[PDB]
């Protein structure tokens, strides 16, 4: 049968930054209060973000201890790696233990592990660290998805679908764990596009169990993964780039990203849903990577979505910020919980069919067709 | 049906270094001729490497233009990335075009792309670059496997097996492209394990087409991918580590690494071949990642392999050195070419079943069971 999501959980670092207070904090800790016009631009970005709070393992204490991270382009990759490479699997384990609990099986039944992060590469990778931290079988079949950015929450579902459907009895643990350690940096009027990241990026981890052929005596499906596609957008090359450099991960925006995603998203919908016979985009539930707020606004306008279609996606953005690959997985967690609390008929806001979108560098759109389960 | 390898090709940079001359060249270009004790240790390492030559895109001209790369721990990641991120997909495209030719189908029939490298991370990744360089369909389903080291040539086969067997009609292009740009550095008596890498690592790219259900009117299988396993070796934590730092990729080795692999290899063989009813390791053909030559020697001795079992693996090591993930794929290409040239009965040295091993950080062993095809 089809790959099925059997459990979801999440974790965030305990320190959280209130967005209303962030322009003042960020310009203070980076010693940039003299850049008054830049501070005003950053305040506007923070207020436009529709983020209320973000969780960050980067604290004032840590930044004071790593002052090269507070420069715009300080030589700082080593300092960033030293923090992030430990944090990434630690936060991932926090989510994974809880997903395993919901799943209801012993962890010795996990046959496959997908780990996903853009927060720092190491050899061996975070997949190895998580395997040892959790005490998974040494024979777990691992896939380490590094540096794929904000569409990778859909990528891991696409990968998990083929792994679990091609291997009878297989059960995949998926962990996505992201943080701002590689990207945090001081401001510069050269690199205004970096301020976008400073206003949006946040920390979080999400874990899932995916498997085909559920054991109804123990396992409880949440969503079915029907199809998974990936495409590059025409003429979009260079719109979003992220470079791993001596100063950490630097972000570069060169084209109108929301215009590209909104102009092309209907093609992905038609390709995904024509085989199903669906053409009304308000008749399906939506999980859309929300880390670019203007992207969601323009998708909504272009397609004529009702204002509530993206409610769960915008709620996660409001409460957590742009956690990169983890966002869409937080959104699935939020949707099923809200549907249960509100007495909706399915885990997809009472609807049967749904779409999950990852958006990221390429420009790339990942399109996952889901089906809900009854509540 | 089973996933099958339908085509293989390879590519190397034109510049090559003769191993017998390398100690003198390396110590001169790194301005380290005064480290006379270290130079003799390096000559012994090169003499014991059983490498005759290695291809390298890093030329004398480039090293003279990038002097911080010739220091031992010079701040040089940016210079390395500037070189490697263009070289990786360029060399990969060279191999991919030739693999596509052998396959015999138009490149519009490629539905999936797996790209693998440890030579430098970027967003978007080398998979995106290769897709654009080759003019693949924008809807190609990509998987980017970054920084998994020397076992990843087997990893890509494990991944391709699930992708192609779960998707009717799918055809996956696999590209592995590796180089010494991130690891090349001057010598130091505080980091002797780095010398091992300077004696062994080399550049190369290999490309494959993999698919299930071949069309016998156009396609010609070379190998069948029967099973693919991965395991961590007991109590091997920290034996091989690779860190991505301001000075590039730095390598760190405990000294009993060959002992770990040779002492555990039989478990991987028993686990893979018991379902097939095979216990005689001389009755199967071998593709063993050859990048540690004591690994090959100790495996041969521990298992009592015939003197010629590792012939193709040692030949690739001799002519190309340790090209990380690409080695095992060069070895498959060498085996089928030599079998045809020499009138063998199958693409597996006249034998029917074979094993392909990837070895790398973890410590990880990847075990792929293959079947040959008649010639």
């Amino acid at each position: 049968g089809l790959a099925t999501i059997l459990a979801i959980s999440t974790a965030t670092p305990p320190n959280c930054v209130i967005q209303a207070d962030y322009p003042d904090y960020y310009f203070k800790i980076t010693n940039s209060e003299h850049m008054t016009e830049l501070k005003e631009k950053f305040r506007r970005l923070c207020e436009k973000s529709m983020i209320r709070k973000r969780h960050m393992c980067l604290t004032e204490e840590i930044l004071k201890a790593n002052p090269n991270m507070c420069l715009h382009m300080g030589t700082s990759l080593n300092a960033r790696q030293d923090i992030s490479l430990v944090e990434v699997p630690k936060l991932g384990k926090e989510a994974a233990t809880k997903a395993i609990k919901e799943w209801g099986q012993p962890k010795s039944k996990i046959t496959h592990l997908i780990f996903c992060t853009s927060a720092g590469v190491d050899m061996p990778g975070a997949d190895y660290q998580l395997t040892r931290l959790l005490g998974l079988s040494p024979e777990v079949k691992r896939m380490m998805i590094y540096q794929q950015g904000c569409y990778a929450g859909a990528t891991v579902l696409r990968l998990a679908k083929d792994l679990t459907e091609n291997n009878k009895g297989s059960r995949v643990l998926i962990v996505c764990s992201e943080n701002t350690v590689p990207t945090f940096r001081g401001p510069s009027d050269t690199h205004i596009d970096s301020l976008v990241g400073q206003a949006l990026f946040a920390d979080g981890a999400a874990a899932l169990i995916v498997g085909a052929d559920p054991d109804a005596s123990i396992e409880r499906p949440l969503y079915h993964i029907v199809s998974a596609s990936q495409t590059l957008l025409p003429d979009s090359d260079g719109a979003i780039e992220g470079h791993i450099r001596e100063a950490g991960l630097t972000v570069h925006l060169k084209k109108d990203v929301p215009a590209f995603f909104s102009a092309n998203i209907e093609k992905s919908l038609v390709d995904a849903f024509t085989p199903i016979g669906i053409s009304d985009w308000n008749s399906i539930f939506w999980i859309a990577h929300p880390g670019g707020p203007a992207i969601l606004d323009q998708v909504e306008e272009k397609l004529g979505l009702r204002k509530d279609k993206l409610k769960a996606s915008r709620h996660v953005m409001s409460e957590f910020g742009n956690m990169s690959s983890a966002c869409v997985l937080f959104i699935l967690d939020e949707m099923r919980k809200t549907c249960l609390e509100e007495g909706k008929a399915t885990t997809g806001e009472g609807l049967d069919w749904g779409v999950l979108f990852g958006f990221g560098p390429g420009l790339t759109v990942e399109t996952v067709v889901l089906r809900s389960v009854p509540i």
